[PDB]
């Protein structure tokens, strides 16, 4: 049923399990992470960028998410506002039916941070929608990039009341997140500092893996993307062990789906069904999902809890 | 709203035009289709195949459909089940609320023929629902087999069955090669009017994508091998349409325009791969290569022509 993140990660931090947050765009993105979630009775957060929505022209991506929820009933499924950058978006997501936003003020000082989230989390709330926001910016150290500091982080959660914060530690946005492979340098030793000092669900942005298998795939039948590399798995394993209990991953499955037609379209030049590699497409999706859920842990986990409606968690909130 | 097949081409028959019928599988498929019609202010039928509901396990396909019906409240907008083969396919069907449905017993001798129909047309009718059927199989004409519509067979078979519109046999086939070249045109237009006439319904054309110059040239010219490709061409279809044909059913055209705008992609941008920067551009294309064609049909400019009655309303036609 429809989840909200608050309850979502709430279960992930008790259980010390991450839940992965995939972006999806179309019917055949939802369907490769569903069956990837459903398989492995897994928790999921679907969650829809502002691009995302206006690419769909909106209802088509609330349906197509009312269809993953009347089709998995068992699942816990999260319905996510990525990277809100005001209060319309935010709106605007809601009234779509969203259990969950981002507001992402990252870039303006602490207080304008602060005081635009507020604003989201006075909004939200009210609905009984969970709040993601950010504090510290995202891009690699190696310069303009505010790595989170714990000591602002936890006043930052005191002041505005959001249910998640989204840290930065060094990753960013992208294909090419690092120069080298040699020299991929997270931060994750603040991570356990933030959680603490918050006492709430922490989530990494910017956590694709740029997994050399599909990415020589790529290249190899006509793709330009050759000193592409991610952030490595295990950082995401050692950072869910203290603290982070949201995943977001966006790169990777657009890569998997990309990688699979240009195979088709390589291979087999004659055919012109979309279905033809599309539906490859959908299914390097989950194959690419399924290992990555299990290093997560939230497999095993979607019958834990009653989900608890967005009625009733206008209750959280009084 | 959600339109009956029945009033739609009713209101097609009665001013000669036709309206395009086109096979949805996914979300830049369908919004693709609908910005066309809706930018030229036409009706439309979004038809569902058995194989697409099997692509979608149906609910993500029932779903788009909603999406298109209250996205654009103002289109007339029928949803239809495409080569219905079952009574049961039927019934799955009209559940997922469509508005119309097509059973193909075009492969059985008429008697066996026009009793699964009538089977079909039994359970539709008593929901609103409209009902296509065939007389004739689709095939090439240039030893032979292919069972093209004799006018005779017919008027008895709208007599005994009574569908609501007829799918006529005249030299059209599915997918992209329906002809040996461009110079071996081969089809049987002059029974249009005469089936139209003695049978007194809207008639409808299989296998009638026109495989645009421009869809499979980017197909060609971007790492494709489709260089004998050949459909129907426009000229024909409009012919068509004035003699008594009111939908027209193109699937394979809007196949190539996705695929050659995903190719060019491709090739032009290697450095790109997030989905909606090639799907959005297969998007377009679809749009783009519909929108001559759709004025062709004819059905520009009628969408508000008409109060669309409701599935309920229907009932009564048939009672
Ligand atoms: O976490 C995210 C994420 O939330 C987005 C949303 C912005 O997408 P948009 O282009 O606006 O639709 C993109 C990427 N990543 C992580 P990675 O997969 O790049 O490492
Ligand atoms: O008339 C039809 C038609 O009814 C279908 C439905 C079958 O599709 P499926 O492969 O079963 O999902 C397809 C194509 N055409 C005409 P054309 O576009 O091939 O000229
Ligand atoms: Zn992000
Ligand atoms: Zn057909």
């Amino acid at each position: 049923p429809l989840c909200t993140l608050r309850q979502m990660l709430g279960e992930a931090r008790k259980h010390k399990y991450g839940v992965g947050a995939f972006n999806v765009n179309n019917m055949e993105q939802i369907q490769g992470i569903m069956k990837a979630v459903v398989q492995l009775k897994s928790p999921v957060i679907l969650q829809c960028s502002r691009g995302a929505l206006k690419y769909s022209d909106m209802i088509y991506l609330k349906k197509l998410c009312e269809a993953a929820l009347e089709k998995h009933p068992d699942i816990p499924i999260c319905i996510h506002l990525d990277h809100g950058d005001t209060l319309e978006s935010v709106k605007m997501a809601i009234d779509l039916g969203f259990s969950s936003v981002m507001i992402d003020a990252s870039h303006h000082p602490f207080d304008e941070n602060v005081r635009i989230t507020k604003e989201v989390v006075a909004y939200a709330h009210a609905r009984s929608v969970s709040v993601e926001a950010e504090l510290g910016t995202l891009g690699g150290i190696e310069n303009t990039v505010q790595l989170t500091e714990p000591q602002d982080a936890k006043k930052f959660v005191e002041l505005t009341g959001v249910d998640a914060l989204a840290v930065a530690i060094g990753t960013s946005h992208g294909a090419y997140k690092f120069k080298s492979e040699s020299d991929i340098r997270l931060a994750i030793d603040r991570v356990k500092t933030i959680s603490d000092l918050t006492g709430i669900p922490l989530v990494m942005h910017g956590s694709s893996s740029v997994p050399k298998d599909v990415k020589d795939m790529i290249n190899k039948y006509g793709g330009k993307m050759p000193d592409a590399v991610g952030v490595p798995i295990e950082s995401i394993v050692h950072a869910i062990g203290e603290g982070v209990c949201k995943i977001n991953v966006d790169s990777d499955s657009r890569m998997a789906m990309t990688g699979a037609i240009r195979k088709v379209f390589v291979e087999h030049p004659e055919k012109f069904d979309p279905r033809d590699y599309l539906g490859p497409g959908r299914d390097a999706i989950t194959e690419m999902l399924i290992p990555k859920i299990k290093a997560f842990g939230s497999a095993g986990h979607a019958g834990d809890y009653k989900v608890v409606s967005l009625e009733e968690a206008k209750a959280w909130y009084k």
